[PDB]
DNA sequence: CAGTGATAGAGAC
DNA sequence: GTCTCTATCACTG
């Protein structure tokens, strides 16, 4: 809305993903795609970034209770 | 309105 | 038949 393009400088230092539903940070400052910001995170160690796709995957969506 | 942390499901071999 | 990764939800300021 306040921005005419969704597009930007913003991209993932870790995996160059620029496509993501949600950008996260780290205690350096670093930016961060979701997927990495969550497994980096949960992980603590270096994985195949072989992993990473430029195609992300819809899930379903149900609300967690009531 | 946006972002985070937590939990669970699905896909491929 | 089993395992792993990623996304989405709800809540708050
Ligand atoms: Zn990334």
């Amino acid at each position: 809305m306040k921005n005419g393009e969704q597009n930007g400088p913003t991209t993932c230092t870790n995996c160059f993903t620029q496509t993501t539903p949600v950008w996260r940070r780290n205690p350096e400052g670093q930016p961060l795609c979701n997927a990495c910001g969550l497994f980096l995170k949960l992980h603590g160690v270096v994985r195949p970034l072989s992993l990473k796709t430029d195609v992300i995957k819809k899930r379903n969506r149900n609300s967690a209770n009531s």
